[PDB]
């Protein structure tokens, strides 16, 4: 066929030119030495990656046919002593502190918002990677924050009494963030440099800053700067001035900007946000992944350092882009890009180590100006989906050997863990220890981890509602646990304790308001979803001082095992039928809304409008929670397989019309069993209680590859 035979293995065409004609050279990688090393990598480490999944599935078995035989709410003793016994449950280590060395500053040490974008997409990567740097005038101006009421609407062109309330949201945040020794931003009339000192003209006096170590730098004239530079709890504040602009010329101190230090992390995704489901598909998503490291992408382009004044006069440098993580794909998945002799698929986890990680040493070194990435020497890399510790012990091992194969030295590649399943959440600490001198991050994938929850105990009697998992108990410990075992681990100063996606992109009124929460927790970080809301985020990091929360965190244990295994079953009688069937519609428009987009269009992430119509913008973790919520009331017989019909049909003309104006759209109804994408969403409901630990990744993957191939033809 179309297959580079290597050893034991077969390789699409398209993967091996990519590999060896971009990926290569430059690398002063031995492209022989290479393939030798995927095809051994791939031999010796395939036999333990699937030992791993079968324990998932005996692990299960034994979890379910424990509920099944049980009649009596759960004795939490004896459940416990029964997770143990079957090594679910595993002893906590003891008291350790990470290991891990060689990490860039924006990890280690700075609180701030991380934004997570698809990689096949190039213009949202180079966006991303961009978001370092964002205007809060746009971010205001452009979303609700400032409410559209009446007078200060958005029209076809600039709003003069929106864009006041504009600047005065601003100045009021300057007050709050830097504040002057009297007075306030209000009313500053212009802004020099005298004696190495920020100094801030009032109408009837000047003053400097209560605390003058704020003063970072600045650009222009001393005594006419064009823009000033602050600093606030280690990030950056950057005052544009320029009278002669739209905004500047309405401004009592002829103020253009705000600019802030927004997505000082990036994580570009090959996993849940996109859509990858053979070789040509990785490689768009690997080529993207080059382009971002040799800092060549281009749609535009890649921003460069960006050039200052220190107060004393002096000259440098901060960083213009977002430093870039890249999640690969967890344990799961085969993909055919890659197939032995027998024709059987190799695992896509262990791909992505070899590829990503080879592409990434272009980030370690000139973009053909200085290098793009890590100047500390590392390779980030996200790792998703992992169950327990021994999954965390085979993925730093894969990275060992990986490691051997590129020529980096040990521990270049460090592990971004997602704490998204029920047994890595309960083995966290182990988790982390098995990890001691690779981890970079924790992070609470709540939407996953909500998944897990159901499928784990899908056995067990009916869950709760979607929208009441957010704040059910054992999400709520399960956050608090992963802030405490990381903080114990010594993260504070060494590593990224991270929290979920805000996924409203409309909403951004709610998330300035609320998400102020998981800085507040002692998050040093948590996920955006687009530059736009890595800019709001980034407020609630001047509002907060993480370092201080963190340290006054220290030492506590606000979770007990008990409180991360309570099962979120729904209490008798907890429904009307008008809430069940607004349950069930709520489900069946989430799945198709996202896999007619997902099935269709290969597109893994965009803003898909709720039943509501509201503009959410998740990943296929949604799918997962949802179809395994449907699955759960089918299996205790709080819907019938009737009424889960009804609800798709009744959703799906929705869904069509809500894609009107998407010019590739092919509509689901009324000819239902015509769409494969609407089989899809059938299928993964009526087969989500057979899917190990409830993915969906085999049957959208199947669906997508049958859909490619009828699109062929
Ligand atoms: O937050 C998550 C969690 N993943 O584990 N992923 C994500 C990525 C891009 C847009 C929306 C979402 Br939700
Ligand atoms: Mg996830
Ligand atoms: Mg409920
Ligand atoms: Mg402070």
């Amino acid at each position: 066929t179309d297959r580079v035979s290597v050893g034991n293995l077969r390789i699409a065409r398209v993967l091996y030119d990519f590999v060896n004609n971009e990926a290569l050279p430059g690398t002063d990688i031995d492209p022989d030495s290479f393939w030798a090393g995927v095809d051994k990598v791939v031999a010796d480490l395939t036999p333990q990656n699937q030992a791993l999944l079968n324990a998932r599935d005996e692990l299960q078995a034994q979890i379910d046919k424990w509920h099944r035989r049980r009649v009596i709410p759960i004795d939490m003793d004896a459940y416990r002593q029964f997770l143990t016994e079957i090594g679910y449950l595993l002893p906590e280590p003891d008291d350790f502190t990470i290991t891990t060395s060689g990490v860039d500053a924006e990890i280690t040490t700075t609180a701030g918002p991380q934004l997570v974008v698809p990689v096949l997409n190039a213009r949202f990567a180079l966006n991303a990677a961009n978001a370092r740097w964002g205007s809060l005038y746009d971010a205001l101006y452009g979303t609700d924050v400032i409410p559209e009421t009446d007078g200060a609407e958005k029209g076809p062109t600039y709003n003069k009494v929106r864009g006041d309330k504009v600047i005065a949201y601003a100045r009021k945040f300057l007050d709050d963030s830097v504040p002057l020794s009297s007075g306030s931003f209000g009313d500053a009339t212009g802004f020099t440099v005298q004696d190495g000192q920020l100094v801030v003209a009032l109408p009837d006096k000047s003053t400097g800053l209560a605390n003058p170590g704020q003063f970072a730098g600045y650009t222009g004239a001393a005594e006419s700067p064009t823009s000033v530079l602050l600093i606030n709890h280690g990030l950056h504040i950057e005052i544009l001035i320029d009278p002669e602009s739209q905004v500047g010329t309405t401004d009592r101190a002829g103020v253009k900007d705000v600019i802030l230090e927004s997505a000082i992390t990036t994580i570009m995704d090959f996993e849940d946000s996109v859509a990858a489901v053979d070789a040509a598909d990785k490689v768009l998503g690997y080529r993207n992944w080059l382009g971002l490291n040799k800092g060549d992408l281009a749609a535009r382009v890649l921003n460069r350092d960006r050039n200052y004044t220190a107060p004393g006069g002096g000259q440098f440098t901060l960083p213009g882009r977002s430093l870039m993580f890249v999640r690969n794909v967890g344990h799961l998945m085969t993909n055919d890009a890659i197939v032995d002799t027998d024709g059987s698929e190799v695992f896509e986890g262990i791909m992505d180590a070899l590829f990503t990680g080879l592409i990434a040493i272009h980030g370690l070194k000139a973009s053909d100006g200085p290098l793009i990435n890590s100047r500390t020497g590392s390779i980030y890399i996200v790792k998703p989906k992992m169950h327990g510790p021994a999954e965390v012990a085979f993925t730093c091992e894969l990275f060992s050997r990986v490691e051997d194969v590129l020529g980096l030295p040990q521990n270049t590649m460090k592990i971004g863990i997602m704490d998204e399943e029920r047994r890595t959440t309960v083995n966290l600490k182990a988790c982390i220890k098995a990890a001691a001198d690779r981890v970079v991050f924790i992070n609470t994938g709540f939407l996953d981890r909500t998944g897990d929850e159901i499928h784990t105990s899908m056995e067990a009697g009916p869950m709760v509602r979607k929208g009441t998992m957010k704040s059910q108990p054992w999400i709520l410990a399960y956050e608090d646990h992963n802030v405490d075992a990381g903080l114990a681990a010594g993260f504070s100063g060494r590593a990224q304790v991270g929290k979920g996606m805000w996924t409203m992109t409309e909403l951004m009124a709610d998330m300035v308001e609320t998400k102020i929460a998981q800085p507040r927790a002692g998050a040093s970080t948590a996920w955006v979803p687009s530059p736009t809301a890595a800019t709001l985020h980034a407020l609630h990091y001047h509002q907060v001082d993480v370092a201080a929360v963190q340290q006054g965190l220290a030492g506590k244990r606000r979770a007990t095992i008990e409180q991360l295994l309570t099962i979120p079953l729904a209490k008798e009688l907890a429904w009307a039928p008008d809430e069940i069937r607004e349950e069930v519609d709520n489900n069946c428009q989430s799945i198709l809304g996202y896999v007619v987009r997902w099935v269709d269009q290969g597109v893994g992430a965009s803003k898909v409008p709720d039943i509501h119509d509201v503009a959410l913008m998740e990943d296929r973790a949604t799918l997962r929670i949802s179809s395994q919520l449907l699955a759960n009331w089918l299996r205790h017989g709080v819907i019938t397989s009737a009424d889960v019909r009804a609800s798709l049909e009744r959703m799906a003309p929705l869904v069509d019309r809500q894609n009107a104006g998407d010019v590739a759209y092919r509509p689901m109804a009324p000819n239902f069993d015509d769409s494969i994408a609407f089989l899809a969403a059938q299928e993964l409901i009526l087969s989500g209680a057979q899917q190990p630990n409830g993915y969906t990744e085999p049957i959208l993957h199947r669906r997508r590859r049958e859909f490619k191939a009828r699109a062929a033809e």
